[PDB]
């Protein structure tokens, strides 16, 4: 992969903020969000693939965290084909319960260099 790590950072932010649309939608329909193969009885999978940007495998490169009281995190760890100097760094795509969302980038690799980070995502 000849990439930019930047460019790596910014997409696997737009692969994991795509899910927003179909968590809004299980909000809506009064359901639990997950990631997963396996959706049990009401659980409402969130529809993602794969990318070759994250650690994990499929629809476990998405681990969600539904309190069920409107607020929802995707979280996703850089990994697989991403550089080793963003590798390990954390993903944190939240939701409030007005329905604002935000992203922030945690547990960054010590090769990590502030230009990696979007605007629209900064290290915390």
């Amino acid at each position: 992969i000849s990439e930019f790590a930047r460019t790596q950072v910014t997409r696997a932010v737009s692969e994991v903020s795509a899910l927003k649309t179909a968590a809004e939608s299980a909000i809506l329909e009064g359901k639990e969000i997950v990631s997963s193969a396996t959706p049990k009885d009401t659980q409402y999978d969130i529809g993602f693939t794969e990318s070759t940007l994250l650690d994990g495998s499929g629809k476990s490169q998405i681990q969600v965290t539904d309190n069920k009281d409107g607020t929802v995190e995707l979280v996703a760890t850089l990994g697989k084909s991403s550089g080793s100097a963003i590798k390990g760094a954390v993903i944190t795509v939240s939701r409030k319960n007005d329905g604002v969302w935000n992203c922030k980038i945690t547990k960054t690799p010590t090769a990590w260099k502030p230009n990696y980070a979007p605007a629209n995502c900064p290290k915390s």
